[PDB]
């Protein structure tokens, strides 16, 4: 039985918050044993998923980098499954795969604001764990499109519900987080409570857990609809106050998901993805 | 440990061929144990590939057939991926693929002639062995592009090297097999010699056995060249004589590939996969 001792050491990062008081490992550079958790996992011949939606230009922007880049980096040595949510597969980008990576494509319906575009990923993404996903792999990861893998993303980030600390955010008090403060909204978080403040462009699991995770968030949202109220930052606010309530066993330090706009802090000794430079004005059809 | 006796029952079929005098089964509706197989190979974890090239006109005229097809009837219930070869990527006819599916292509450089397009898949399949295969899957079936799956094609066609009976030839005097009769081929098998004649449209077995199946066909039709001669029916010709020499563990009845123009009789119980129709005129652009 893999124990936390086995592959974390927190002494190794003692300048960053390592551990929850829930006990769940904050996963930065230098604290992982790579190579005895692949070989654990090698034993147990895991598969791991990601999914990844490009709906509109983001295609054309994004979608060839992403995928270049998560093919080198992304869960090697093991076998991978990237399911690629489109809405015209005719602009799909023409890619080479190496080693045990392999894909799978669905069409999508776009949908008008770019607002339930980014919301509706959370419905498509249970439906796809019940149909297919829950049956290929052991753990899933569901990413935004607008970043690119820059290091090795391996088996230390896998565990039964994994969040991603926002690169803005991580040394923040939480009242200062962009929670939402209306109480009115399903994804309400009254000051006062919250332990981080979570990226909405990585979060994983097991398909039991992370279907949990898009099925109470896409309530949250469908809640919010009838009460005219649109949660902030829409998923990003909604996944804020599940992984409240359901408390992650593994959170990812922001290099795994670091804005360069930021630069460079001492803190951040290996960018495993990088945010890629905002494009509204193109890549949106909606304010 | 499988034995063959707890899948494969050749008393259900007394009329046929059943078993060879290596003892490899001849598998025939009606003497399979799909059930126990399945169980059996899904506790192994098993993944199956399946090799396929289109090349010219064979893309629009046949792929999207044979995939649609593949997906719905080949290994069903276990991981598969089907490694596609084409010469243009942006041709290559995109269909959903269900549980347990995914893919990756490659591009490919286009022969100038059928015949080298057709021969060169040998090295091809190789290659790609070497490279990734042999790390991706357990098992791997090799198949023209020009037919249909048609019914299950499942676990009781695996085995360390498989050979398909071809549909025409069966109940032939092997004397009358068109093997490649001139002795200055490498392909040359003397009259009173021959098994069976195999066809080429389908082979497979463990990636180790496949890669020594095309290292020494190709290896063959290299030698050929060099001789100034070309083997009759191309890596048909080659693979009868591979198969002589090295005999198969596991033989696939007509059943298994079945040319609908023979018509239909009392020995074809349940059609897996038939045979599209010669469309030469169209699909090859020489000889
Ligand atoms: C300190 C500060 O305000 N920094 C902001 C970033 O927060 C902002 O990133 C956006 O953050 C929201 C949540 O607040 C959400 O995660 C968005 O996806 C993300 O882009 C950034 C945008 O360039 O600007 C900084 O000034
Ligand atoms: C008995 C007889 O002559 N049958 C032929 C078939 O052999 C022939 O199929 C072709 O056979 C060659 C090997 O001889 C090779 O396998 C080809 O791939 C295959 O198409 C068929 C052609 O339609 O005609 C029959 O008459
Ligand atoms: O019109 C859109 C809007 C969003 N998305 C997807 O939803 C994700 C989240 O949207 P976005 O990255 O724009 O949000 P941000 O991170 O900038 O806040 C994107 O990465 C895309 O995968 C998309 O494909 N098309
Ligand atoms: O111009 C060609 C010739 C052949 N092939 C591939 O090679 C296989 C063997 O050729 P073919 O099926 O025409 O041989 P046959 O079975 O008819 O004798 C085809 O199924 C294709 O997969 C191809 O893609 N383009
Ligand atoms: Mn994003
Ligand atoms: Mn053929």
């Amino acid at each position: 039985k893999l124990k936390l001792s086995d592959w974390f050491n927190p002494f190794k990062r003692p300048e960053v918050v390592t551990m929850t008081k829930w006990k769940a490992p904050v996963v930065w550079e230098g604290t992982y044993n790579r190579a005895v958790l692949d070989n654990y996992y090698a034993k147990q011949k895991i598969t791991v998923g990601l999914t990844v939606f490009a709906v509109g230009r983001y295609i054309e922007h994004y979608l060839e980098e992403f995928l270049t880049s998560a093919n080198k980096h992304f869960m090697v040595g093991h076998p991978v499954i990237f399911y690629i949510m489109v809405d015209d597969v005719s602009r799909m980008p023409l890619i080479e795969l190496g080693p045990l990576r392999s894909f799978k494509v669905f069409k999508i319906k776009p949908e008008k604001r770019w607002q339930d575009i980014s919301m509706m990923r959370m419905k498509t993404i249970g439906e796809h764990i019940v149909a297919h996903i829950q049956h290929e792999v052991d753990f899933l990861f569901c990413m935004d499109v607008d970043q690119v893998f820059q290091d090795k993303f391996g088996v230390e980030t896998l565990g039964e519900s994994v969040a991603q600390l926002q690169a803005w955010w991580y040394k923040a008090d939480p009242n200062d987080f962009t929670y939402e403060r209306r109480k009115e909204s399903a994804a309400y978080i009254p000051f006062g409570e919250g332990d981080f403040y979570y990226h909405a462009a990585i979060f994983g699991g097991t398909p039991t857990q992370v279907l949990n995770i898009t099925q109470e968030c896409f309530k949250g949202i469908l809640k919010d609809k009838k009460n005219d109220i649109e949660a902030q930052w829409h998923n990003e606010s909604h996944l804020n106050k599940y992984f409240l309530l359901n408390k992650p066993t593994k959170i990812l330090s922001p290099e795994y998901c670091w804005d360069y706009h930021i630069g460079l802090p001492a803190d951040i000794k290996l960018v495993k993805m990088s945010w890629q430079t905002k494009e509204y004005n193109v890549v949106r059809n909606n304010v």
